[PDB]
């Protein structure tokens, strides 16, 4: 037992790493997303770099849930990064709808582990998770959104002046 | 024999004259088209303004070569810099795909040039060409698709509400 | 086809997917390294950051890759990201050998496909990983190989101040 | 027809033609001179860069008339450039005179254009000839005719000191 | 074997310590050169600045190959520096001849030793003489050809003014 | 004769041309401790660095004799630059010890040539001697009397903490 662990439950520990390993997920798919994007036949920059920045975004979030476990006594298990499902994200619409279930899955997953954390009556965890993620997700949540509910107006992804025209203008 | 000739074979020198002679080419090329975006009946000043800076920057590619084959103690021998395949490019995106075929072949050229280096076992020959002709063909070679890939997205040429707004948003 | 591709073979662009799982790889094994470091019963804060320091670098030369990969025009195809060998990385010393193994293990790898590059006659590949990669591992292999033997002379493993004192004052 | 030409005789756009292709010959003979004088058996620096400065300045002459061609609504029809009549320059003396007829004859040229379109009744092309072509043109051939004077007297081609300490004191 | 050495052959190494005492050799004969232009009845204080300024380089250069030597975990091994061929250089043309005769001599070796690394598959050696050393000695090679040039054609040596304003205007 | 050689007996001038071959020789011998240090298998940059500006410095000093030399009118005579007596140089403490006796060799040669000045009766020879190189040999004497007294006292070398910690706080 480390010597600073208290009020710290196995069952935690175990979701804290389970969380973990959904984030670098979540940070890879973002990946894969920015560079399809890059590539000569999509050629959406704005698309890309605002996937590179989420994938940036999502190394962080596991980076600091790395720490937490850290910070709490708990031990860091690392499992494989799973590929993303896709290769070929489709079109900016598609690849947004794909971020959109994807940030409500990674929500979800909070959700249950702030379940847990009352459960075990762990208010430090439940604390960090309300600080540092869950509106997180809820303003990403909404920004997605918002930006397949604009694609959509503009005729995505039928459009590709659509696309480049929200590339420019939204994520420009 | 110049003084300061060493390791620089006839052949290789001779491939460098005629480098010079196609990065001249592709400069004329590109003045042609700069001024055909610059027609009262085609007005697209920032496909103007883009082709302007490719044709400049092939002459220095040339002039590049051209100290090359002095520093080298080759010489000189110029060539009738021929007139560009076409008066009417026709389109923007016309023009961008005429531009991504001339870019393949001046980067074919350097691929030839850097075979025959390798052979005659000129190392200098061959940084000289990977550090300063290799990946900006390559990079300029990706950017023109990328246009090429925008354009036929937005619906050129058909659309001109299409090449305007890739004049503005791209190109501007 | 991409519109361009050229003189770019199919083996290059698997060589290069390969390349990048192995960068990402590497990237995982330094952040866990790092977190390891973070631990309270480990507590050597310098060693994390250096650690840190390297994954977020691997990060950045998997991008480069995936960003040459889309240059040429080939197509990026990425696969599961394994877990590191280790959870407990045991020491300052152990964790520094296990990382020299690492690096001399990329640079491997980086010249079977400077190797391939050769065997296609693709100078632009070849120049990309010369520029880019080889004099980067070279300086990286040192630089452990240097704290390996700094370690190693002050006492590490065993040495606890031994691993403090270089924490403070080399990677402090 | 273009919507925008007016008084704008048909004999006048091909003689503007002409005197494009003109100036783009002058343009590519002072490139060759330039790096005549780049040669390590010749090496005369300022010599160089003053003859690149003047093909610099003759391709702007011909990128204005280009401008001037379709400001006026007629067409540019480009043409082969012809290589330069030399390959070898022989000494500063030699090139500078040969720079002295090449001016004298592009000046020509500018008159007969003037004739041309005082002949049309064009004043806004005699306006537009003389504000920006006659008297640069007076001026480059009084410079080069000092030139050539002060390189005389001073006992050039049979004095290499005297092209050396021209080279330093009056292009330098 | 060193903990770093990796696709180092021992071959590579033995060419990497001969270079290095070529290099030292150039630097003590530039530095000879230079005092001797520093002597009373020489007296020409740039030609002296120019020589100790190359002498400077020259170790410059070989102290980078020591630092390669130990970057690839191969083994210093220094040998005796031989004295420079002649004490009176003569003249500053036949000192600037002897210079470029030798900074051939030094080209040379380092295009065998690019040779031996082609021939070994080692790339990182290949690039850094390409990088550090290659473009290095053709631009001293032709900027020795052209002071040759200049002082041949102003009458050294047989002009001492020849020599007095080269050493001013060239050198100052 | 030279026109400005006024009381230099040419038994000075010999002197000064062994005792230019011995600093050349001492900077030869630092170089060697230097990139001794510089070793992935030793890795005591601040050792690698104070024994390279010894290096320089000892350059200097030999430079300063030439100019002496010309200034004086005797002419200069270089010889071969022998090998140092070592390749490893063992230890930090080792290499200091050796130094140490290499600085109390080259302040014995010195105190020699004011004994033959003094002799001759050659004052300016004398205070050149006094003014640049006694009081310079006798501080460096004291500096690496203290640092071989600190790295004893500390246990070098057998504790490789010491030299490690004598780099990091002394030499850095
Ligand atoms: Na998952
Ligand atoms: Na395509
Ligand atoms: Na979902
Ligand atoms: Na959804
Ligand atoms: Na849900
Ligand atoms: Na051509
Ligand atoms: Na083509
Ligand atoms: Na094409
Ligand atoms: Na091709
Ligand atoms: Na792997
Ligand atoms: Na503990
Ligand atoms: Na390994
Ligand atoms: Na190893
Ligand atoms: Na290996
Ligand atoms: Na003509
Ligand atoms: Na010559
Ligand atoms: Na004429
Ligand atoms: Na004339
Ligand atoms: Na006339
Ligand atoms: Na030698
Ligand atoms: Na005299
Ligand atoms: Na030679
Ligand atoms: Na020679
Ligand atoms: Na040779
Ligand atoms: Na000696
Ligand atoms: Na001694
Ligand atoms: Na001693
Ligand atoms: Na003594
Ligand atoms: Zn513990
Ligand atoms: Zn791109
Ligand atoms: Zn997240
Ligand atoms: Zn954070
Ligand atoms: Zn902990
Ligand atoms: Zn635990
Ligand atoms: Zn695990
Ligand atoms: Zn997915
Ligand atoms: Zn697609
Ligand atoms: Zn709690
Ligand atoms: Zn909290
Ligand atoms: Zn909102
Ligand atoms: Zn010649
Ligand atoms: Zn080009
Ligand atoms: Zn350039
Ligand atoms: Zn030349
Ligand atoms: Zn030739
Ligand atoms: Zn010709
Ligand atoms: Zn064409
Ligand atoms: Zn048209
Ligand atoms: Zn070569
Ligand atoms: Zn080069
Ligand atoms: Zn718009
Ligand atoms: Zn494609
Ligand atoms: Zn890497
Ligand atoms: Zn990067
Ligand atoms: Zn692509
Ligand atoms: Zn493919
Ligand atoms: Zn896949
Ligand atoms: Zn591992
Ligand atoms: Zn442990
Ligand atoms: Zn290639
Ligand atoms: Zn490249
Ligand atoms: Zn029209
Ligand atoms: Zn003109
Ligand atoms: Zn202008
Ligand atoms: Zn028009
Ligand atoms: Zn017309
Ligand atoms: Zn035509
Ligand atoms: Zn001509
Ligand atoms: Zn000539
Ligand atoms: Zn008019
Ligand atoms: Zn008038
Ligand atoms: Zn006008
Ligand atoms: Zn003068
Ligand atoms: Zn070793
Ligand atoms: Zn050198
Ligand atoms: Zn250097
Ligand atoms: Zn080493
Ligand atoms: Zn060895
Ligand atoms: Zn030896
Ligand atoms: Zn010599
Ligand atoms: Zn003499
Ligand atoms: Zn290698
Ligand atoms: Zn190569
Ligand atoms: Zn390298
Ligand atoms: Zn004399
Ligand atoms: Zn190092
Ligand atoms: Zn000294
Ligand atoms: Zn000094
Ligand atoms: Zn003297
Ligand atoms: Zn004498
Ligand atoms: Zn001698
Ligand atoms: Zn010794
Ligand atoms: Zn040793
Ligand atoms: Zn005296
Ligand atoms: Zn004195
Ligand atoms: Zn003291």
């Amino acid at each position: 037992t480390s010597q600073v662990r208290q009020n710290y439950h196995q069952d935690s520990e175990a979701a804290i790493n389970r969380q973990i390993n959904l984030e670098l997920y979540a940070s890879y798919v973002y990946l894969s997303m920015s560079y399809y994007f890059d590539r000569d036949d999509v050629a959406l920059k704005n698309f890309a770099k605002y996937f590179l920045h989420q994938s940036h975004e999502e190394r962080e979030h596991a980076e600091k849930l790395m720490k937490l476990q850290n910070q709490r006594g708990g031990r860091i298990f690392l499992q494989d990064i799973k590929k993303p499902d896709c290769d070929d994200w489709e079109s900016g619409l598609n690849a947004m709808e794909c971020a959109l279930h994807l940030e409500k899955n990674v929500n979800q997953s909070l959700l249950e582990l702030h379940k847990l954390a009352t459960d075990k009556n762990d208010p430090h965890l439940c604390d960090f998770i309300e600080t540092h993620y869950l509106n997180e997700q809820v303003k990403a949540i909404k920004e997605l959104g918002d930006h397949v509910t604009n694609l959509r107006k503009m005729g995505a992804p039928e459009s590709g002046l659509a696309e480049y025209l929200f590339d420019k203008h939204t994520l420009g």
